[PDB]
């Protein structure tokens, strides 16, 4: 679970052209706009990224005062990628004499539930209670992705090791999976059970994964994003909906297949009449590049290529080190994104 405020490090200060009354300040792989002379590189600070939800409060938050929002009857700041005086700024940094009580706290500690801070998020729609039929599988590992803003020692300990690069696309997630006997279809936090209405277990059963995970005869969890029409608002405006995979569990094992193992697995799925398809996969990638270069791919053609993609998504090829890379022109676009 995202670790929405952390203790972090001041990096590269340069100034901001407009106005001297503020700056630029490096956060890791984050650029955030501080006001001049609150840091110098080297300090510690809060950093908030964006997605939280900071609850009203003009002692601590008074920068914040005018983008006070009602979130779930809550009044608070739900901090965006914005524009201010022509700099790209995400998060919120804030120096270390502003919290007394994390005067002992250190850098990596996450004060995200000290803070009170939650994540705002936009108003998905649940399947309701008649159709839960218990929690997500314990077995099986959940779809949760690490931003490279927040991976930049681990870029350079990857340096020369090789990724597959596949389109992110933005859909709900949804986990197909069989373990002995139970073939269930999953949400992104709950066991749903068999319907026709149901827009997931639709899914699974035009591509016939179920058939296909009996075919296999294997203890595997197949997850992917569920997009189309009637969906996340369908940023990819594609008629009816279908599942695109992305992952394959090895429940057994524990652990996730290699991308390699995914994509003969897939074409192995193909060659015996089980449609299942796959996010755009694009060319594997040997890693030589800084944080910013790996942004940079980040924006490009989605699935729909008249819509441009949500980011990347980076999986090295033994299978366990992986990272997203979201497209910073994307979150320009969308307001709750």
């Amino acid at each position: 679970v995202r670790k929405l405020a952390t203790i972090r490090t001041a990096g590269e200060i340069t100034p901001i052209a407009g106005a001297e009354a503020i700056e630029c300040c490096h956060v890791d792989g984050w650029t955030c706009v501080i006001k001049k002379g609150e840091f110098k590189q080297g300090d510690r600070g809060v950093y908030f990224e964006i997605d939280s939800f900071i609850k009203e409060d003009n002692d601590r938050y008074p920068m914040l005062s005018k983008q006070v929002i009602d979130y779930e009857g809550q009044r608070g700041t739900r901090l965006r990628t914005a524009r201010l005086r022509g700099q790209l700024s995400q998060g919120l940094f804030l120096p270390m004499d502003r919290f007394p009580e994390l005067a002992s706290n250190q850098v990596g500690d996450d004060v995200t539930e000290i803070l009170g801070i939650t994540k705002w998020e936009p108003p998905i729609s649940t399947n309701l209670s008649g159709e839960i039929l218990g929690e997500f599988p314990t077995f099986i590992s959940k779809t949760d992705q690490e931003r490279v803003q927040n991976l930049i020692p681990q870029i350079e300990e990857n340096k020369g090791q090789k990724f597959e690069v596949t389109v992110k696309l933005d859909g709900s997630s949804m986990t197909v999976y069989r373990k002995d006997d139970h073939i269930g279809v999953c949400g992104r936090n709950w066991e749903l059970r068999e319907t026709a209405t149901n827009a997931q277990w639709h899914a699974a059963r035009r591509n016939k994964m179920i058939e296909g995970l009996q075919f296999l005869n294997r203890n595997l969890a197949l997850q992917g994003e569920i997009i189309g029409e009637s969906i996340q608002g369908n940023l990819e405006k594609l008629k009816g909906q279908d599942f695109y995979l992305f992952d394959i569990y090895d429940i057994d094992k524990a652990q996730y297949l290699t991308p390699i193992e995914r994509q003969s697995l897939v074409k192995q799925l193909n060659d015996n009449g089980f449609t299942v398809k796959h996010v755009p996969i694009l060319d594997d990638l040997e890693l030589n590049h800084t944080a910013e270069q790996i942004l940079a791919m980040a924006d490009g053609p989605s699935l729909n290529k008249n819509v441009k993609r949500e980011g990347l998504v980076f999986k090295r090829l033994d299978g366990k080190f992986s990272f997203k890379a979201i497209s910073n022109a994307y979150l320009e676009k969308h307001k709750d994104r």
